[PDB]
């Protein structure tokens, strides 16, 4: 039902590979990727394969340009498939400090400023109760991006990033 | 990196579908499933689509026959591959009577007769705390199968049951 597409050059012009499901490594079919295109759904591209490197969170539409999706290059190699659970529901839990420590806040709405809203510059832990969220490292949503599908994290380094650098975050909905 | 196929004949003859994914319809493409191959990986196939009707749990292997999955019909209309966790934890909460209420008891083990381990002949609720089981109508691990790959089931029809039909149940490992 969904399916996603890369391009090596821009606005959609080169070879270009298919996936309809989690690809965990393509790199050796594409050298590069300048443009894709997401038909059904929102995916999760990433620079390196098995899912890691940097990650970007493109919900259904066009790219034309690796800036659309607030890319820095154009490698990338890996792609998942994000599965929106049913009931509308959505709830996180943020920590000031790892596991699951310090003060806490339990919110169900977007954030655009950490600081300004929770008084916290970073953030060491993480329960997501219902739902799916990413993490922004800059304010107002910019910066790198870090997907969070559901379970539990303990340390900033569980959803992808080496700094506890996190400034704002907001639901995935389609 | 997983894949199954569809055959209408017994013995891996006629007409043949393949699906690397989550496939939710594929009636229009086969009228009649009668052979099975899985390469990697543990699938669930469902007679009707929309992953609704009898369901089947088949790991990786070949099934020439409808019979070699304890199946009823070669009808089969939907599919979907079952995603473990690299954790190695499996841990169930199973309860008496509906809502997560009566007398509970909890194990990480394969139980072939629930009548004679907990004394209980029905299952009405269900807390899946890690991992993913399968519910066994009758004991020893025959009859109607359910998956369960989720984390809370309040009533039995939640799991797929019209009846609290539940005499043992084992982990998917792969």
């Amino acid at each position: 039902g969904t399916k996603i597409t890369f391009y090596e050059d821009k606005d959609f012009e080169g070879r270009r590979y298919d996936c309809d499901c989690d690809c965990a490594d393509f790199h050796t079919y594409l050298s590069r990727c300048n443009s894709i295109k997401v038909e059904g759904g929102t995916w999760a591209v990433y620079e390196r394969p098995d899912f890691a490197g940097y990650m970007y969170i493109l919900p259904e539409g066009e790219y034309p340009e690796y800036e659309r999706w607030m890319g820095l290059n154009d490698r990338l190699s890996s792609c998942r498939a994000v599965h929106l659970p049913s009931g509308g529901e959505y709830k996180i839990q943020i920590f000031e400090k790892g596991d699951f420590s310090g003060e806490m806040y339990e919110t169900t709405e977007d954030c655009p400023s950490i600081m300004e809203e929770f008084h916290m510059r970073e953030i060491h832990s993480c329960k997501v109760l219902e739902g799916v969220w990413i993490f922004y490292e800059l304010p107002d949503y910019r910066g790198r991006q870090y997907l969070l599908d559901k379970k539990e994290y303990r340390k900033p380094i569980d959803w992808g990033a080496a700094s506890p650098a996190v400034q704002s975050f907001r639901r995935i909905v389609e």
